[PDB]
């Protein structure tokens, strides 16, 4: 996805699924100190971690009909926790799956439970999975605990070829013609060792 | 067998059937080298080599 974001340049501010249109879960517990929001709890927000409600975790699915017409790229994710009783107390159920498909995608997840070193104050991890729903495909989320629900979708608008620095600078003006991690150059010479990265005609 | 070692499982998952096919096959393919023996073993979701 690096890899697909160096080399494009869209206007992705779109959204399908509703926070709560999954029914009979808790639909509005989505607190975490390890995403915390400054001082207060919470979660990624193209993201709904999704609990028990009122001690019942039902099996849940949805599906999603890409009418944009254009590649939708959708993000969701699924919990490993850290031992069986942190399971129990979130998705009511010892063990549960993650089925996602489409006319092209095909998964089945698992959480996968076990202690691990704590990062951010967490012994449980997040795998979190992405795919691009080509125009009209039709892709089903289905699931009985452990599903981070996808909530905030992007529809790739301009697939251009811009690239993905890493560089310590700050933006600064419009005129330029070619672009390189630590500068702009502004030449028709044929040749520059300035770096390999470069944008525009360089 | 004495190179390959795979133990697959399906993926049961919703689907649009897409030649009115809403479950899906995916394929397996090895090269038996000369001299060897490969077992098959299956309780389901197997599609016999033929």
């Amino acid at each position: 996805l690096r890899l697909k974001f160096s080399g494009v340049l869209e206007f992705s501010k779109f959204e399908a699924f509703t926070s709560n249109g999954w029914g009979a879960v808790n639909s509005g517990a989505g607190v975490t100190a390890a995403c915390k929001f400054g001082s207060s709890n919470s979660f990624f927000r193209n993201m709904v971690w999704l609990i028990h409600q009122s001690g019942t975790y039902p099996v849940i699915k949805r599906t999603f009909n890409n009418t944009k017409g254009r590649d939708v790229l959708i993000v969701w994710g699924i919990h490993h926790p850290a031992t069986l009783k942190e399971h129990q107390d979130l998705y009511k159920k010892d063990s549960s799956y993650v089925a996602v498909g489409s006319e092209t995608y095909n998964r089945r997840f698992t959480p996968e439970i076990s202690t691990r070193p704590n990062v951010n104050g967490q012994a449980g991890r997040m795998t979190f999975y992405w795919t691009m729903v080509k125009p009209g495909e039709s892709i089903t989320f289905e699931s009985n605990g452990a599903f981070l629900a996808p909530r905030y979708a992007f529809e790739i608008v301009s697939v251009g070829n811009g690239k993905l620095f890493r560089s310590e600078l700050s933006i600064e003006s419009c005129n330029t013609t070619c672009q390189t991690p630590k500068g702009a150059i502004n030449t028709s010479l044929p040749f520059q060792n300035i770096h390999p990265i470069t944008i525009g005609k360089c």
